[PDB]
């Protein structure tokens, strides 16, 4: 109670810091830049047209936006869950009103609400996302004021208070998934045997959720609920897929981010639309029906929705309770799984695990959501890879960027973290750098990976690029410099001709990544590459991480007179760009700048060691010394 006092309320701080530099961040943006390249970086939608509107799930009135008739949205970064702002283009640049997506197609975008006409022209931007902000508060101040109940010992062990009990004895177990390799075989027994807290510990293409998934299939067979949780929609949509093949009893919190039709089908609002409701969205058409009638002008006619809303409500609680009750695992991101959401209408000490997937990615108040809805939670995740993002920097270091899985790892070691060792997506030279400066050496390279090549992959030649895994050319000392985010045209020249030498040896585009730290670069070399190569995925680590290709390119950027690496510094994201390639990967940067910074030395001294290592004069002429 004091422990949690204190974290606490440095929590609340840490969050108004960020929630007011997220607000302040967004407000520049919406200042000193034009509507018509909010939309180039995909965080604003114009000029849509509404294509439907009806009453859906809750009084919330959806409403679909389309471009209008030309057709495919411009590419943006919309998401399910996100906060969006709606505007007219005709009228006075006034806010219209404030949403929720509820689902965000390549060429139509869905809101919840709570006039508008069928004919243009609307705007759609992208807006701090208060709700989660009031959730987090709230979850924190929920935890704080927690009392005597199931959630008691894991909150002791989790705040040091005590210690993590003895663990039951390990009662002989059946896998599910036949191919198991015996260090997930362990990290599933060791899991289901803790009666408290158990941390699962995944490096770059070792089977965590896979690993995750066995352990949720065991704890289903003993008969037990589970809420299982990740922080991302698409970490939770990879999960519903897998239990879904898995045929087990699900329900998502929805909506989905990804569209695969094996994901949809599991979501509240197709579980509640699969009956035994008819009814419901009689309800539904007979209000959304009247405000078709709304417009005779006008009151009076309040009352009446009033009416059908209560009642949409009472049956719609009713068949959700249902739904709820009746599924094995209920499936949310840490937010959906919030006390107001659906999950109100269980009874407390409903569920026995909650399994939070990602965790590492995930902000430790995100956490406290769904994790004291039980009596036993099971972490799992890389502490190694990326931390969750924040706009308050200031606030990050402060604590922020240090998420539950990571502390508690540090924390307790190995009377609580497993972690999987056999990795099945790199060569052994690729691996073996992670392995040693990020695993400890555990690391080990499943058969069907190690010793892969890209000459070995059908159709691609034999080149002195295609046979070797490993590649620096290496930009010291050619004056090969940066700007003034950051770019540097000179490596944007060096990637497009060593991308030209890939794909004209027969690797296909869409088997390779560019990838850079830095926002600034991606930009610079999406400018240079994208019509010479369209299929070409070219992004920042940070909007890679999960991802994998055949060959990855990488960008350092810094290059410099006073030596300055600055983020480039964080090793973790040096590790997970290093981490996505399988094949092949090249690294163009600058030996004198990058080696001030030792992480990244011993990175650029490992290249030497293995693998090729050539320098920009063998690819560039007009370069002066």
């Amino acid at each position: 109670s004091a422990a949690v006092e204190s974290f606490v309320t440095k929590q609340l701080d840490l969050l108004e810091l960020e929630r007011d530099a997220e607000v302040e961040e967004r407000r520049s943006w919406q200042e000193n830049i034009s509507l018509k390249e909010l939309q180039s970086r995909g965080v604003c939608l114009l000029k849509l047209q509404v294509s439907s509107q009806r009453t859906g799930l809750y009084g919330r009135l959806l409403v679909t936006f389309e471009p209008r008739r030309y057709a495919a949205l411009p590419s943006n970064s919309f998401t399910s869950g996100d906060i969006v702002g709606l505007y007219d283009a005709a009228n006075e640049g006034s806010q219209l009103a404030t949403g929720i997506l509820t689902r965000v197609t390549q060429k139509s975008v869905t809101v919840a609400f709570d006039s508008l006409d069928r004919e243009n022209s609307y705007r759609l931007l992208k807006l701090a996302n208060d709700v989660t902000y009031r959730r987090l508060k709230k979850a924190l101040i929920a935890l704080k004021k927690y009392h005597s109940g199931p959630a008691s010992s894991l909150i002791e062990v989790l705040f040091g208070r005590s210690a993590p009990s003895p663990a039951s004895e390990i009662h002989p177990l059946t896998f599910f998934n036949t191919c198991l390799d015996t260090s997930q075989k362990e990290a599933v027994l060791f899991a289901l045997s803790q009666k408290e807290l158990a941390i699962i510990h995944g490096p770059p293409g070792t089977g965590k959720t896979t690993t995750v998934v066995e352990i949720i299939l065991q704890a289903v067979k003993q008969g037990l609920k589970v809420l299982c949780c990740a922080p991302s929609n698409i970490a939770v949509d990879n999960l519903v897929e897998r239990l879904a093949l898995c045929k087990q009893r699900i329900l998502r919190l929805g909506h989905p981010a990804r569209l695969l039709e094996s994901i949809q089908q599991h979501s509240l609002d197709a579980v509640l639309a699969r009956s035994d409701s008819a009814q419901i969205v009689a309800d539904i058409r007979k209000d959304i029906d009247q405000v078709f009638v709304k417009n005779k002008k006008k009151s009076n006619f309040r009352n009446e929705i009033k009416l059908l809303r209560k009642e949409l409500k009472e049956r719609e609680e009713a068949a959700m309770l249902e739904s709820l009750t009746s599924a094995n695992v209920v499936l949310a991101t840490n937010t959906g799984a919030s006390a107001d959401g659906p999950l109100k209408l269980l009874p407390e000490s409903y569920f026995d695990v909650v399994v939070i997937d990602e965790c590492a990615q995930a902000l430790e108040a995100s956490c406290w959501i769904p994790l004291l809805k039980a009596r036993k939670c099971i972490l799992a995740g890389d502490h190694k890879q990326l931390p969750p993002t924040t706009v308050s920097h200031k606030a990050a270091l402060a604590g922020l960027s240090l998420s539950l899985m990571e502390r508690l790892a540090e924390e307790y070691g190995a009377r609580v973290v497993r972690t999987l060792t056999v990795q099945y997506r790199m060569h052994q030279a690729i691996m073996r750098w992670a392995s040693d400066t990020m695993y400890l050496g555990q690391l080990t390279a499943h058969s069907s990976v190690a010793r892969h090549l890209l000459r070995d992959l059908p159709g691609v030649a034999a080149t002195e690029e295609t046979g070797v895994p490993l590649l620096l050319v290496d930009t010291a000392g050619c004056g090969l410099f940066e700007l003034e985010s950051k770019g540097n045209p000179g490596e944007v020249r060096l990637v497009s001709l060593h991308i030209q030498a890939l794909v004209d040896a027969g690797v296909p585009a869409r088997d390779i990544a560019v990838v850079s730290p830095y926002n600034l670069q991606v930009d610079l070399l999406r400018q240079s590459l994208v019509h010479r190569h369209p299929e070409l995925e070219i992004k920042s680590v940070d909007g890679f991480q999960g991802r994998e290709k055949e060959a990855v390119i990488l960008s350092f950027v810094r290059s410099n007179r006073k030596g300055e690496v600055g983020f480039l510094a964080e090793d973790r994201r040096i590790n997970v760009a290093v981490t996505r390639a399988r094949r092949h990967v090249a690294v163009i940067c600058d030996s004198r700048t990058v080696n001030n910074h030792a992480f990244l030395k011993t990175l650029v001294e490992y290249f030497t060691q293995h693998g090729e290592v050539r320098t920009a004069f063998e690819y560039l002429d007009d370069i002066v010394p």
